[PDB]
């Protein structure tokens, strides 16, 4: 469904109906809803914990298909440009692509094969590092975020004696804002994150009617307005 | 009642068990003109009744009730309210409508009449089309006619327009104006003319009427403003 469509059984769903009915919402106001459902979806969707079925990113054919256009393949830029200081003496600095929203898989290519990254965590670094090897496993590499700027940069371990080609990362894209009409006006460029031109949802059809809903559930808690329902569904945003 | 009878009878209610036949005339037309109206809108009269709330209601307007065509108003190019407004007019001797339906193509369509702050509402909202089984209608620019703008669905035409209404009563006139009284008339007719409406209702038009001719001839002030609270 297009912008137009989202709009129009919005307006359907939140107040054409109504027996008492409230104020139509603005179109700024019916994007930034849109855009905020967008998120609370995905973060809902991603997480099993997150929705009612218990099921995360790769656990039903639906949940795939969920993600499958937002899903994207990029590479980590090697971290040579400046100096920077690593936690660890023998680790290489990579930058991740800017419009990255959550890593589920990583790969890193060496002159002794492919091998997994498996992102360690501090506790287990330090489990990892009190031990008299303290390198991974055969077909593995190990992974930990350093000091990042306006992008993630991440220090990558291998064994030693090895030298990395390239860094994938399959990771889920940042979803596009729904805005349903040009904002530009001449009283003040209103923007949802930087963009004030159309854009459509980017994302599978399968879960516009989800967007939709909750969108409208938003907007019922917002003309709700009281601490209540704020607080019950703020516990979805998550 | 016969008109000799209204005016003969006027005179025993009037004058202590027993005007002018045309002051008669006037105050007669005049009364069939308010006693409509009041037996018409239910907070107009005595029970909080109106056209059809019961037996003795719908014998009252039922020689008034007329059903009509209107005409297409294509001999005039005007101008519209709506993009899809076909200007329709109606009968000229049209008092008040009380049922309105349209045959399309698709099949009749009852017609609302649809306020001026309605029309604002359902069209600014995302489809702007009646109901399926109805058509919506407004009046538009009228030269000594009705003219009304038939907003049916897009995607359909107009093949008919059946209205259903009161018609106008003609004067009530109990001797013929002209013979002397110059040129006199009551709504334009200067001759004998009956009563077009069901005998039941006789009594209360000349009931009315008496208590307009002593209203109007007492002159006080209050008794004037007070009887013509029922005049709508």
């Amino acid at each position: 469904m297009n912008v137009n469509e989202f709009s129009n059984e919005f307006d359907v769903l939140y107040n054409n109906i109504m027996s008492n009915a409230a104020p139509g919402l603005n179109e700024y106001e019916k994007s930034v809803l849109l855009t905020k459902a967008q998120e609370e979806i995905v973060k809902n969707y991603f997480e099993p914990a997150g929705n009612k079925y218990g099921k995360g990113l790769d656990d039903s054919p639906k949940r795939q298909i969920d993600f499958s256009e937002l899903i994207k393949v990029g590479e980590g830029v090697l971290n040579t440009s400046a100096p920077t200081i690593t936690f660890d003496k023998r680790a290489k600095v990579y930058d991740l692509p800017a419009d990255l929203f959550l890593v589920i898989n990583e790969a890193v290519d060496t002159n002794a094969g492919t091998k997994q990254i498996v992102p360690i965590s501090y506790s287990d670094y330090t489990r990892l590092m009190s031990r008299p090897y303290k390198e991974p496993v055969k077909y593995q590499a190990w992974r930990i975020i350093t000091t990042s700027i306006n992008n993630i940069s991440v220090e990558l371990i291998v064994n030693s004696n090895e030298t990395i080609t390239d860094y994938k990362v399959r990771y889920i894209r940042r979803p596009a804002p729904i805005i349903t009409t040009n904002l530009s006006s001449e009283y003040g460029d209103v923007t949802i994150n930087g963009v004030s031109t159309v854009s459509e949802c980017e994302l599978n059809p399968i879960i516009h009617s989800e967007i939709l809903q909750r969108a409208v559930e938003l907007a019922k808690a917002a003309y709700q307005g009281d601490l209540q329902a704020s607080v019950e569904l703020g516990q979805r945003s998550e």
